[PDB]
């Protein structure tokens, strides 16, 4: 699924990220459109060969089970196709436990480089939440 950007601020604040661990909502909309553009089937292979799943990017040399990373942690407890899902929880979930881990969104590269110190909130305007 490709969301809007209203749309999947929308899904974000209802299942809790507003404000989560202090990242107002323009963050994780920001994060999202520079990692996926919006889009849940988003897949990309990185250099170690860990692959990035999902709307957030997240990697399974940490975070979920993919199957063909050896050596690698499933922290989230999931298998990396859950992160694909036009239903974000997962993904959701998974982001919850790794914004919560001391790095905080510097954990998302796209984030850093495109989002922080920028005006997110321009990433929720008109919304209707
Ligand atoms: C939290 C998370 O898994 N972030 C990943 C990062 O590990 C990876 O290096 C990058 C590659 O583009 O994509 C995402 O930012
Ligand atoms: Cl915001
Ligand atoms: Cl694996
Ligand atoms: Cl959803
Ligand atoms: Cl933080
Ligand atoms: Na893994």
């Amino acid at each position: 699924k490709v969301f809007g950007r209203c749309e999947l601020a929308a899904a974000m604040k209802r299942h809790g990220l507003d404000n989560y661990r202090g990242y107002s909502l323009g963050n994780w909309v920001c994060a999202a459109k520079f990692e996926s553009n919006f889009n849940t089937q988003a897949t990309n292979r990185n250099t170690d060969g860990s692959t990035d799943y999902g709307i957030l990017q997240i990697n399974s040399r940490w975070w979920c089970n993919d199957g063909r990373t050896p050596g690698s942690r499933n922290l989230c407890n999931i298998p990396c196709s859950a992160l694909l899902s036009s239903d974000i929880t997962a993904s959701v979930n998974c982001a919850k436990k790794i914004v919560s881990d001391g790095n905080g969104m510097n954990a998302w590269v796209a984030w850093r480089n495109r989002c922080k110190g920028t005006d997110v909130q321009a990433w929720i305007r008109g919304c209707r939440l």
